[PDB]
């Protein structure tokens, strides 16, 4: 078959399909080209399903650690057969709503695998059987990334990826997870809280290595009282698996230790998708750490090609290819678009109980680049929201330049503080300072009331603190 | 005694204790006069235990009637009496914080009633027996509010205020609750998850009448799915305590009607306290309303005494009693301030289940003064983080000005939605349109997400809509 698009956008990820969505938008003829995963590994196998495991794990949570505070009685078991049941129904429902924009939006969606042939040619080999050739004026490649292993181990029956995991309804006796990054530390807190021994391994000193130190250390204290096993600073040597055990060989100081589970998982990191579909044949360019590079707009060595998402492996997260799909396909439109600029500003979040929320730089990181720091840091202590929902633990850390308050970054580590950040991007991004930032009143009792006491930090002195 | 002081504040709530934290902040001797509650009706009777209580129903809902949908082998009992004792505990903590905030910014405490002699003069009649005479060159009324009662009506052993119910720990069998306002329908979302049978009259037609009409549809459904009986546009004619029973009087549409319950809770308003302690000697002017005037600073008609907090009747909550009192304290000293302005900016919440959170004026209001108006309502069945907590219910709701796209109002309503006003109400003040707030990313998966995508709707067209 033959056809000719204004835009063809290579997966259907949280990338993708937004790109899409306001290329369509914009008046451009839009096909979007995916294989297997509508919404991709976010709706699919990760961030939808991954949080409503977190909720049910959480509940687990309070019950069998609050039951005495909170006055609860009963004896009753948690069946993580429903927990998987469920994450699956809406992981589901939200791929659903992924086909209903692309056909509320009249994108044409192009069920294969697809090939670059040149510059301006792709080849699809179709899922029902057959082939297709689509020539596009632009392309935006989003094609994900996929997981990192140990080098030297493999997979195998009891050692495997976050697919292979969230999509086990069953659950084994013990389980060693390599990496402390947001992946390894979630599905530790779901496994670990529905009975499963967990050791959790990070070659780097501290756990969620990425965030603000004193993150990492309130986030491994909570773990280690939630019963996990945390070796920081240790590296996985090699990984044997024995089928009825697997047995880890991991080094600390230059000694040599064994640990042994049912299995293990990999979740070291995760590398652009770059092989297998002819980026060569396009004329693509791949970075030094082979992630396909990209301009402030998006685009890549060649003009009309774009990439977006986990495989220009600026900051892979959902949030973040949504942005930069929208700012490619602005820009291929010739519309007013905005640039992202330093991504570190960005925001994320960990959704472990207690939540991790940060963005911007650590209070190191804003040392380090010469920056003349005042920091101001508020107890959930402090809080009298966190104490009526029975969470008094946790802070918010705010980092800002002294010549104007500017934000530098903020790191928050409490209950639900996810949902905290906006009011701290807006401000970065629209130079809004710390004494402009005091003067908005926040709603007694939050959470939110601490990044206000912050302000005032920054600018004086504290008022409830 | 004979002491005098540059600020003498009446009333340690949450406007006068932050009140006199600025005024010390500031260099100013600085006196505060309270006889019962330190940290005020928020602290010992009010927001803090309130939402401890609120907590542990919350947790009621979750694992009694969510129990077989989150896979728990069974429901588990809740024992009010313990729920009760975690709330004192929580407002004993606050208590005590007021007290070191005292002493850490060198604050003198006097503890007893004061009563003004004239203008600059204030006589205690101290709790252990004496009497002290204060002099003042500034001093800052917060001595908050009291309940309105039905006309006619009276209090008794089963007829009483949220103060002696908040500090009940038996609960009766049912409940008769006069009033549909914040306070109404918190405690009726509490009694009715620890068994008692609950019906919320309320005069006006619609529950939480102060909110956006589409705010109160929403909240009226969930309460009454919840098993509340709602009866709106209904006026309380009398109520007639009989010891074993209540029979309050209603009428609708000219019908009477007989309700009969073990308790009855009245929770219609709240009026000003402006008697009994020498008003007329200081020369204080009252509103119509029997409100203490102020201007923009918070001014009384003399000129070097102030009033913040419900006693002015603008906004009777606990943080805009703070801010009022920060702008009392900084206009006494000559500092940098920044007046509140038109108080329906402000932002408030309600912090039943589902939440409910607004700022600023309705959909309704905003047409009515002459706006040309934007709305766009975004619904959190749309929403990933919605459905992995378990709660799609409710909506984020925008209105904007069509000129430049500047807020005029935010009203939400669902899971935490508490937490989400902060972004709001910062670009209102400073002025930041619905092309700015679109630009701000926001983190996957969050409730806040769906505000971004209001953003969307407002500028063009949404996105995950
Ligand atoms: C367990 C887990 C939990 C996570 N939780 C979160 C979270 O809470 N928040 C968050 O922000 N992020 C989270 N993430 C990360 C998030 O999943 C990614 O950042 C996001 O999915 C990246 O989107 P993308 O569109 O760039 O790539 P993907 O979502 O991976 O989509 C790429 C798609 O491209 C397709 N594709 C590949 N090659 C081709 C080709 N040649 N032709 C056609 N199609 C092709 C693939 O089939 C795939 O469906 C999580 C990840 C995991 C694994
Ligand atoms: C059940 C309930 C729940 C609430 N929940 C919330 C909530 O979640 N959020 C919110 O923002 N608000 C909430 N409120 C409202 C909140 O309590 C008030 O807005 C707030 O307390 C007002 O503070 P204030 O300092 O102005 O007055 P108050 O807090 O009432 O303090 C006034 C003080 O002045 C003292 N006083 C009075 N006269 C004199 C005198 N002559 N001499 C000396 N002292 C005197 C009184 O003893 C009292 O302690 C709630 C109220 C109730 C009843
Ligand atoms: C990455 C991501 C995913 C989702 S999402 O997983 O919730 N989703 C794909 C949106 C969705 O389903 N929309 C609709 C709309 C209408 N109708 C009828 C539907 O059936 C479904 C996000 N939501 N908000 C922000 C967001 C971001
Ligand atoms: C109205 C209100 C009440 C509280 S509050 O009820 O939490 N409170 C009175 C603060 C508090 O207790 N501070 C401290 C500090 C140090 N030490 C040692 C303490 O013991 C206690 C608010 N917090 N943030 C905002 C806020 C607003």
């Amino acid at each position: 078959s033959m056809t000719h698009y204004d835009v063809v956008v290579l997966g259907a990820g949280p990338g993708g399909y937004v790109a899409a969505i306001r290329a369509a938008q914009l008046g451009l003829s839009t096909a979007i080209v995916e294989p297997k995963y509508w919404g991709g590994v976010c709706l699919n196998v990760g961030c939808i399903p991954s949080k409503a495991l977190l909720r049910n794990a959480e509940l687990v949570h309070i019950f069998t650690k609050d039951a005495k505070a909170f006055g609860i009685s009963g004896e009753v078991t948690f069946d993580y057969g429903i927990a998987y049941d469920r994450s699956r129904k809406v992981a589901e429902g939200r791929v659903a709503g992924v086909h209903f924009l692309m056909k509320k939006n009249k994108i044409t969606e192009i069920h294969g695998y697809g090939t670059f042939a040149d510059a301006n040619t792709l080849l699809v080999d179709l899922n029902d059987g057959g082939t297709e050739s689509v020539t596009f004026d632009n392309a935006i490649i989003a094609t994900g990334s996929s997981t990192r292993l140990v080098p030297g181990t493999s997979l195998s029956a009891n050692v495997v990826t976050y697919e292979e995991q969230i999509l086990s309804r069953e659950l084994p006796k013990s389980i060693i997870i390599a990496g402390a990054g947001a992946i390894g530390m979630e599905f530790g807190y779901v496994l670990k809280n529905y009975g499963v021994d967990v050791t959790i391994v990070e070659f780097l000193p501290r756990a969620l290595p990425n965030e603000d130190a004193d993150v990492s250390k309130e986030i491994e204290k909570q773990f280690k009282k939630l019963g996990v096993t945390i070796l920081t600073a240790t590296k996985v040597e090699s990984i044997a698996d024995g089928g009825s055990q697997v047995t880890v060989t991991v080094t600390k100081d230059g000694v040599a230790q064994e640990l042994k589970a049912e299995k293990v998982l990999q979740a070291i990191g995760f590398a652009p998708n770059v092989e297998g579909y002819g980026l060569d044949k396009a004329g693509v360019a791949l970075t030094d750490r082979k992630a396909i590079g990209v301009d402030d707009y998006m685009r890549t060595n060649v003009g009309h090609i774009y990439a977006i998402g986990d495989v220009n492996g600026l900051l892979q997260l959902a949030h973040v290819a949504e942005a930069q799909g929208v700012v490619a396909a602005e820009t291929i439109a010739g519309a007013e678009t905005l640039t992202l600029g330093d991504h570190r500003m960005l925001p994320r979040a960990t959704f472990c109980q207690p939540n991790v929320a940060s963005f911007g730089l650590t209070e190191q990181q804003a040392r380090n680049e010469g920056y003349d720091v005042v920091v101001a840091k508020f107890p959930f202590t402090a809080n009298a929201k966190a104490h009526g929902v029975g969470d008094p633990s946790g802070f918010v850390k705010l980092v800002a330049d002294a010549k104007h308050g500017e934000l530098l970054g903020g790191h928050l580590v409490g209950h639900d503080v996810a949902e905290l950040l906006p009011e701290l991007t807006l401000a970065q991004r629209w130079d809004l300072t710390a004494s402009e930032l005091a003067r908005n009143v926040h709603t007694h009792p939050t959470m939110s009331e601490a990044l206000q006491e912050c302000f005032h930090g920054l600018v004086g002195h504290m008022i409830n603190f």
